[PDB]
């Protein structure tokens, strides 16, 4: 089955835009990303940057992830992130978000040999 890296990918990265470039960003990521298959994800975080500099992350800052683990990291720098929003009129299988640009900090899980995102835990 697809490895939790893969996934880390498939879910949170888009190095093919520096930023969201409209309203129906979300809308558009969540389903070509398969994230409203089998119900519609409430959240959802895409990072615009390469693949390299999300990796890098998980040798930056370390820290609690909001549930405990010590395996979370902060990057060092602001980076390019798409926030979405399950909106009031979303209605599987029609989810609808709103789409939220902004520059900030992010913190993901890092796991196994590489060392890579595992997980997206919050951005500050």
């Amino acid at each position: 089955k697809e490895t939790a890296a893969a996934k880390f990918e498939r879910q949170h990265m888009d190095s093919s835009t520096s930023a969201a470039s409209s309203s129906n960003y979300c809308n558009q990521m969540m389903k070509s990303r398969n994230l409203t298959k089998d119900r519609c994800k409430p959240v959802n975080t895409f990072v615009h940057e390469s693949l390299a500099d999300v990796q890098a992350v998980c040798s930056q800052k370390n820290v609690a992830c909001k549930n405990g683990q010590t395996n979370c990291y902060q990057s060092y720098s602001t980076m390019s992130i798409t926030d979405c929003r399950e909106t009031g009129s979303s209605k599987y299988p029609n989810c609808a978000y709103k789409t939220t640009q902004a520059n900030k900090h992010i913190i993901v899980a890092c796991e196994g040999n590489p060392y890579v995102p595992v997980h997206f835990d919050a951005s500050v």
